[PDB]
């Protein structure tokens, strides 16, 4: 139709009080516009281009069902990327909602976000388990997690 | 009903690669009987601003373009590059790889990773913090080398 959905997403499961926050600020938000909402949700990373809710939120807006995307804040939705994503938004006739433009991003996701992304790139230029390899990643490991 | 090709350096130090991947593209087109134009940027894959990138995403959007011929799948973008494939199919538009296992030229990976951490820093201790510049130095110094 011309459905409205609130999107929602945490990296760990142990940010689950989080994600229930996320939820619940996007339906208030519904409820005080008074829109009726379908919420979606996923617990994994915002570089994960394969979740589950989030791919079915996409089939859905490239089918031209989705009037409006909320969310909290970009990140939610993916970590890199957003603004071609909400470019073949409109093209579908969908806007994307930010709630909280300025909402401070969870620490602990851009401290493994950057870890996968290391080891990415680390795995490119010096192959796996290789010298250069381990010095890079534990190196930028210890850093961040410390 | 268009068939474009889309090359893509970094640097301008780079050019003669974008060439050579100019007339892998151009012969690919020619050996397999199709009518094609050229679009190529200098810039980061990392860049979503690139300018002839931008202009290529609003003709698949537009539904003018049947298929778009890259050397390999970071010429296109860096990430989200499945995500932009599926926008692509909704379009009527097909990606096609020229050289799917082809070595992604190395001081692209330099780059990228020093951009991307300097993003991660910034968002992670506050531009220019004390923080900030141990983390994109150390990755720095070891990356360039």
């Amino acid at each position: 139709n011309a459905k409205i959905i609130g999107y929602a997403r945490v990296s760990f499961n142990a940010q689950k009080d989080d994600l229930e926050r996320q939820i619940q600020l996007i339906k208030s938000y519904a409820e005080e516009n008074g829109w009726d909402i379908q919420i979606l949700k996923d617990i994994g990373s915002g570089l994960n281009e394969k979740r589950k809710n989030y791919k079915k939120l996409l089939k859905m807006v490239m089918n031209r069902k989705v009037e409006k995307v909320i969310i909290a804040y970009p990140d939610r939705l993916t970590r890199f990327g957003f603004e071609t994503l909400k470019e073949f938004f409109k093209s579908y006739g969908t806007e994307i909602v930010i709630i909280n433009k300025k909402h401070k991003t969870p620490q602990e996701e851009l401290v493994e976000d950057l870890i996968t992304i290391v080891s990415h790139f680390a795995g490119k230029l010096y192959g796996m388990h290789s010298h250069k390899y381990k010095k890079l990643t534990k190196t930028v490991k210890e850093i961040v997690r410390e």
